[PDB]
């Protein structure tokens, strides 16, 4: 029994990459996002109104396993906000079933949800960024001792798969070369400390040390307005205008980004950024958690990574 399970994901224009994850007994499939940036795991209720009617909805008079909750959240985003109530329940991803806590969304907003693919989020975030401090999904499934290594893996595909999450191991077939680990910074987030970003061979922003948190919940590469409008600035630029666009016969002659990630340099070339809209935007990000860069997508797409509970650091391989 010592496990592994895999999770394939849905590249959704490289901007979301989502999987299916089943709710109670038998099984509601849901959509979901993996997000190193959150802690709590939601999906909406029956019990909702708005993108209800865009989405799946978790039907508890149809689960022999439901043990009902009630007690209120509003768990809010960069992007969105959500709230209902606490439900109990029993969880399904690539095989593992472990007994969770979750939200049951009751109010959704109108905008940036009725235009995502997904149906709820899976946060693979530490207890400490849990709202109500609900032991996020990853310490319990590590609680029932089945996997190989309390890590797990991410595979974000360029838009045959679109990608893939594995708990427990890492995935040969989906990296090349050998992982070069950088320890977190402070346990309770996914954030490594940066030294530098030479957008060249030769500009550098935080030569200094800067923070950067590695999360699959995001889309692409970000940092603060401040920091985010010099580097677009020595590039190509073109600010706003839906959002940093260049010209697209100097694409290819676009240089070089790179991040100093404890040792080794992580580039990723004008192909990886440029899609014409560039995959980098700016996002001071508040303290506690800001200010901070965000290794979103963008930098997966490229690199292969492995988040280790075990030792609390980060891993990171070519990805192919
Ligand atoms: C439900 O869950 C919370 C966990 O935050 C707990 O403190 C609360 O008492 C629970 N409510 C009941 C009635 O089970």
């Amino acid at each position: 029994g010592n496990t592994t399970s895999s999770v394939i994901l849905t590249n959704y224009m490289d901007t979301q990459y989502y999987g299916e994850i089943g709710i109670g007994t038998p099984p509601q499939t849901f959509k979901v996002v993996f997000d190193t940036g959150s802690s709590n795991v939601w999906v909406p209720s029956s019990k909702c109104s708005t993108a209800c009617v865009y989405h799946k909805l978790f039907d508890a008079s149809d689960s022999s396993s439901y043990k009902h909750n009630g007690t209120e959240l509003t768990l809010r985003y960069s992007t969105g906000t959500v709230s209902g109530f606490l439900s109990q329940d029993i969880i399904t991803v690539g095989g593992i079933t472990v007994t969770q806590m979750f939200g049951e969304v009751t109010e959704m907003p109108a905008l940036p949800f009725m235009l995502a693919e997904f149906d709820g989020v899976v946060g693979m975030g530490f207890i400490e960024q849990a709202i109500g401090r609900v032991t996020p999904i990853f310490d319990n499934i590590i609680s029932q001792g089945v996997l190989k290594e309390d890590v797990f893996s991410f595979y974000y595909n360029r838009d045959s798969l679109g990608g893939q999450i594995v708990l427990g191991g890492s995935d040969p077939q989906h990296y090349e070369g050998n992982f070069h680990y950088i320890n977190l910074i402070k346990t309770g987030v996914w954030q490594i400390q940066m030294k530098g970003v030479s957008v060249g061979s030769s500009t550098l922003l935080c030569e200094d040390g800067c923070l950067a948190l590695v999360d699959t919940g995001a889309s692409y590469i970000s940092g603060s307005t401040s920091s985010i409008e010099k580097l677009m600035e020595a590039l190509g630029a073109k600010k706003r205008l839906f959002d940093y666009v260049v010209k697209c016969n100097e694409g290819p002659t676009l240089p070089d980004i790179s991040f100093h990630l404890g040792g080794k340099e992580y580039t990723l070339t004008s192909a990886d950024y440029v899609f014409c809209t560039l995959a980098i935007h700016a996002m001071d990000i508040p303290p506690p958690t800001g200010p901070t860069w965000a290794l979103g997508a963008t930098f997966i797409r490229k690199f292969y990574t492995e988040f280790d509970r075990r030792n609390n650091r980060i891993g990171f391989a070519l990805a192919r």
